This record gives structure tokens, sequence and C-alpha cells, in this order.
């Protein structure tokens, strides 16, 4: 898995194309969201994290929490970020993440899944507010 | 080296604090600016690029002007993207590619090498708009 943390005064985007056949269905209000003083993480889901979907998604649960906590962050967004996983396992992998950053007591949205998505995002240009992180089954 | 290219509507950046205790000086109109309808290259200099700074750098130029070609692109903004080379590697292959994409016929932008840069960005969402590429001494 690759991530990529960015942490923003704002980050707001709106669905566009679809990228996949049967993607996830939405709402008309599903189409287009915002949120501030955010921590948004671009998640890509690898083949290799097929070998252990539960690690891989408990790894960046941490990490990505740790990060928030660092840059005290009350606000996250996991976006999905397109050797790939099957689509199966990369949505099974971000609804995890999705939970877990719920369950840890962050305020946190999460994109549509397989769509071309359109955003704006301002990053706040500190030390810590641009990051990656690689994630691998151990 | 890795590429992150995202196609923008717009990209703005202003020049916060030194990452660097020595970085690349620069006057008070280079501390700001903004390009519209750009593809905008984050740019990763690794280790390994130090074995071949120029075939790497031909590459990029290469992989970056195919892209905006494709998606139509006259302006290019080259941004340094914090296992990494050397500040002088990185620096080298930084203005080797963006003198390239100059030679190419591009309306080129760069941002100061050494700092922490806060910047705003609207990605288009089209099918190319965000795209990365893994590039390697062969």
């Amino acid at each position: 898995m690759r991530v990529l943390l960015i942490h923003a005064d704002y980050f707001e985007y709106e669905v566009k194309d679809k990228a996949l056949k049967n993607p996830e269905p939405i709402s008309e209000d599903m189409k287009r969201g915002r949120m501030e003083e955010v921590l948004v993480a671009w998640i890509s889901v690898e083949k290799v994290d097929e070998k252990n979907p539960e690690e891989v998604s408990l790894k960046a649960i941490e990490e990505i929490s740790k990060v928030a906590e660092q840059v005290k962050a009350e606000n996250v967004f996991v976006a999905p970020w397109a050797e790939l996983a099957k689509p199966s396992v990369a949505m099974d992998i971000l609804n995890r993440v999705y939970q877990g950053l719920k369950e840890r007591g962050f305020n946190v949205g999460k994109a549509p899944f397989g769509y071309y998505i359109a955003y704006k995002i301002s990053c706040k240009g500190h030390p810590l507010a641009e990051l990656s992180r690689t994630i691998v089954p151990e």
C-alpha cells in the first residue's frame, strides 16, 4: 500500500465520470463534499496487499492516526488513489481504514469508489503537511 | 525517481520555512507564483537516480512531455517533492528536467529548492488528470 498525506486548510471534491463500469452507487448529495482543517489520505492499494488485507488496514489506520495526532487534525478524509489490487480488495481495505479512523475518534469523510473525481486542495506547507508512507504485509 | 502528475485548472504556491539550512536563495517575487491550465509535476529524486542522473532526467522530460501533449497542456510546473538523493543530485536533476521541458516548447515554471511550500491546486478530474510514473536507471 502507498499513502500520501496532505494536511489541508480545505479539501473539496466533485465526482466526474465512472472509472469502473460498475462503480459504487451514489446519491446526488454524495457527488460533492468539502472538509476544512483536514488530513487528506490518498491510499493506493497494491497487489501485495491482497496477501493480508487486515494487517495492512490496521497499519494504515495507525500511521494515518499518528500523523493526524502530530498535526492536530480532528478531520480526516480517505481518498482512493488509482500492480493494483482487484477492486473488491481495494474497496475492502478502504472501508476498513475509514471505519478504523472512525473508531479512533476522528470526523472522517470518504470518496465514492470507482470514479474520476475533480478536487481542490490547499496544503498548509508546514514541515509535516505533505508526507508519504509505504505499508507492506510483514 | 517517482513522479506525480496532476493536470490542474490552477496551481498557486507560497514559500514558507527553510527545509534545508542552505536553501536556494530567492528574490521576494519568487516567494509566490501561480499558473493556470498547467501540468504540475512533483518529482522525488531517489538515491538510485545518483547512478545515472542524465538518463533519469531525459526519461522524466520524455514522460512529462508525453502526458502534457496527451492532455493538451502548454504550461508545466516542476515541483520538488521530499532513500532520497543528496540535495546536489536532486537539484541537478530538477534543473535538467526544467531546462529540457523548456527546450521542448512548454511554458515552464519551477519552485525554489529547499523550502516547505504551501500550495493550492485544482485537479481537473478527467481520466488522465492524476498519474504517476516510476523512473529507474536502466
